[PDB]
């Protein structure tokens, strides 16, 4: 399937995954397509901070979806 992740600078990337891929390997698609690390991604479904080592699977996530990306510099 497919999801999306909207972007504060109006993009929105689109994203090949499956049901046991983990935030961490969404947030490195994400690098894959944007440059941006890992480490400064932030990704927010349902009002909630997604967890590096919990799946897509885990969290309900379906095709179609839309995560929201936050850039955290740190703070």
């Amino acid at each position: 399937s497919q999801i999306f992740v909207k972007t504060l600078t109006g993009k929105t990337i689109t994203l090949e995954v499956e049901p046991s891929d983990t935030i961490e390997n969404v947030k490195a698609k994400i690098q894959d397509k944007e440059g941006i690390p890992p480490d400064q991604q932030r990704l927010i479904f349902a009002g909630k901070q997604l967890e590096d080592g919990r799946t897509l699977s885990d969290y309900n996530i379906q095709k179609e979806s839309t995560l929201h990306l936050v850039l955290r510099l740190r703070g």
